[PDB]
């Protein structure tokens, strides 16, 4: 069973994680510039001031992509490089960088896939409440339409948002991501404003007859029951409560994007527990129904699963706990579970309308060391990729409309609050010299693309 003709074998990055040049050429301050410049937020006080210096070295990086034989390259645009203040003055030097990057990609036969928002909100917009302020929808819209209109001739695939779960909950509930806010109700407001922002862009692309594909990227976590792993009888309350908990991860974002409503079971529970105001629940349902429009593709970020069970006295917002099955784990503490990719894809196929699917991120963090001969023998990363590739092939064989696969990541980069301590690249980056070293996984992926295209 072969991968389809034209399958987009890719690699992915995000602007804040690789670009550096955080205050060059009139670039405004982002919430991640602010967050990493405050003590106690990032391991080892790492920041994205320099990162992989991709802003200056993009030409050499594109050459590595060509050598690799990528069909596509997924990256994000830094809003603050285009509108330093979020709205108003457009920065010509910002636009010129992405002009040069995109042209270089096109010259090398690589399909650009652009994430419009990958977490780096302008701090000036955060100053007025960021994603919690419904004015953000229009500011985002103007930014998105500017870049789409400028690049639509060279860029066919656009992703409105990457991982709304993180933007909302990690950014505004747990506060482990920028902007570091800790309020569940604010986080739900953010979810809603993201959905409206997304819908507005999809609508404008259709209504203005812009010939591009617009999607959104969600991290999805397939949830499994510890009780079933153990062979016990599953109680009704357990199944119900674990289902609720997994709706927070998955359905809360899939349902509005693909069906035009929020999951009602989740909302009923959140209102009952005074985690969501009854009025807001009704308004959110109505506004999403009014503005809903089906997208052109679904982007899925997949890394691992979760195993859960009922626990009446848990400190989580649902009475559930997590369990840790035996097996292999990455430096992130994430279970290596390729089967979860297959189960997830089949579950999307069976429970949602037909839609093309791209795996916009999948990869693994291992503690790479460079040998004396200047190599990186990341055989565990290779095994991780090989097994997930195989599950993707199996999903295709079972009728999933999978159209691409982007490895996270093209190169080692700043892993947000974990700093540079987590290496996901198929290319090693020595942060002292900015040298790029092709890992063994680079050559494995190169070969894999060659024999599956
Ligand atoms: O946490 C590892 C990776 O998770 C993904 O879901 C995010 O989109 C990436 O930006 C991040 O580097």
């Amino acid at each position: 069973m072969s991968f389809p003709k034209g399958f987009l074998w890719g690699a992915a990055t995000a602007s804040y994680q690789i670009e550096g040049a955080w205050n060059e050429d009139g670039k405004g301050e982002s919430i991640w510039d602010r967050f990493t410049h405050q003590k106690g937020n990032i391991l080892y006080g790492h920041n994205g001031d320099i990162a992989c210096d991709h802003y200056h070295r993009f030409e050499e990086d594109v050459l590595l992509m060509k050598e690799l034989g990528l069909k596509a390259y997924r990256f994000s645009i830094a809003w603050t490089r285009i509108f330093p203040d979020g709205f108003g003055n457009v920065n010509q030097k910002g636009l010129e960088f992405y002009d040069r990057l995109i042209n270089k990609l096109v010259e090398n036969g690589i399909e650009p896939v652009i994430t419009i928002y990958h977490w780096d909100l302008p701090q000036k917009l955060q100053d007025i409440g960021g994603w919690a302020n419904s004015e953000i929808v229009n500011y985002y819209f103007d930014y998105a339409m500017l870049v789409i209109n400028r690049y639509k001739d060279r860029v066919k695939y656009w992703i409105t948002f990457n991982q709304p779960y993180c933007i909302a909950f990690l950014g505004h509930w747990h506060g482990v991501h920028a902007p570091g806010i800790k309020d569940f109700k604010v986080a739900i407001d953010v979810v809603h404003n993201i959905m409206l922002s997304h819908f507005k862009v999809v609508k404008a692309v259709k209504e203005n007859n812009i010939d591009v594909e617009v999607g959104i990227t969600l991290n999805l976590t397939p949830v499994y029951l510890q009780t079933e792993r153990l062979g016990y009888k599953v109680s009704e309350i357990e199944r119900e409560m674990v289902n609720l908990s997994s709706q927070l991860d998955n359905e809360l974002f899939l349902d509005p994007v693909l069906k035009g409503n929020y999951p009602q079971k989740l909302f009923d529970y959140l209102v009952q527990k005074d985690l969501l105001e009854a009025q807001k629940a009704l308004s959110m349902q109505q506004e999403v129904k009014e503005n809903f429009i089906f997208p052109d593709f679904l982007g899925i970020n997949y890394y691992t699963r979760a195993v859960r069970l009922y626990d009446e006295n848990s400190s989580w917002i649902f009475p559930i706990r997590w369990e840790h099955p035996a097996g292999e784990y990455t430096e992130m503490g994430w279970e290596v579970f390729p089967q979860g990719l297959f189960d997830l894809l089949m579950w999307i196929k069976e429970n949602y309308p037909q839609i093309p699917i791209y795996i916009t991120e999948n990869g693994a963090a291992y503690n790479d060391i460079v040998t004396e001969d200047g190599k990186v023998h990341d055989s565990k990363r290779i095994e991780y990729l090989k097994q997930h590739f195989d599950q993707a092939r199996k999903a295709i064989e079972n009728g999933v409309d999978l159209r691409g696969y982007f490895v996270w990541s093209l190169m080692d980069n700043l892993e947000w609050a974990m700093g540079y301590t987590k290496r996901f690249g198929i290319i090693y980056v020595d942060y002292e010299t900015q040298k790029r070293i092709k890992k063994d996984s680079f050559y494995f992926y190169q070969q894999y693309i060659k024999e599956n295209s």
